[PDB]
């Protein structure tokens, strides 16, 4: 990468008001002991009994393309889904001029894997300069915090190895 | 609707599905606000149903169309079953193919 900024795309404080970003912390991913969350996204829960219609946009203003990643949270039983959502169908999409899906989560209980029962899927794409992205969601979305304003140098690899810098 | 491949050779069958804007665009093209859409054939087996909401203006387009094609064997049926948001085809084309070959993408005048 020759030009790499990460920046807040949807701030944590004043882009969410009628649902709560607070308590989207699990014992999945603990901080020095307490319950924490990814820094980069935003696990976006029911605020008391009510999760609305999610309807957020961001226009590159970059003049270089910007990677953007966000998350869909599948529950291992409809009694966490109404715990977390309030509602029990829910459907999330993602669209720009490039990407385009539509999200339906899949309800039932996986083996226990770092004591969680349910899943959550990770997704990423690149939007062009000057470009719209759309997210729409009625639940079940984790959604984007920070982006990166990047310009992919050319082809490079990757190493892995214990050696040091 | 059902075709039956006759041609003694491989044809090529191209068809679209389309994704509207709003339920307001789904029911004033398909009067249904819940579709779906089916093609089979002995190789080939997939449902669509179509996923409505609004994407960033393309072309003046909020809505999308995916577009897909597959290959009909000689002799074998190709059945579609749509209760809407289907662009059928019209034309398809009775091919054969030959050894391995590429495209150029040149200015280069023939």
């Amino acid at each position: 990468v020759s030009s790499f900024e990460r920046f807040e795309i949807f701030p944590k404080t004043s882009s969410w008001p009628n649902h709560d970003s607070n308590k989207g912390v699990t014992a999945a991913c603990p901080h020095a002991g307490a319950k924490s969350f990814y820094k980069n996204l935003i696990w976006l829960v029911k605020k008391g009994n009510s999760y609305p219609k999610l309807s957020k946009s961001y226009i590159n203003d970059k003049g270089k393309e910007v990677l953007v990643l966000w998350g869909i949270h599948h529950p291992s039983t409809s009694a966490d889904q109404q715990s977390l959502y309030q509602n029990a169908d829910t459907y999330v999409f993602v669209g720009s001029s490039r990407y385009s899906k539509k999200f339906k989560p899949e309800i039932a209980i996986r083996p226990k894997v770092r004591d969680q029962e349910g899943r959550m899927n990770y997704y990423w794409t690149l939007v062009e300069p000057g470009d719209k992205i759309t997210f729409e969601a009625t639940g079940n979305l984790v959604v984007p915090r920070y982006a990166f304003a990047m310009e992919r140098n050319a082809g490079s690899g990757i190493i892995i190895s214990d050696t040091p810098v």
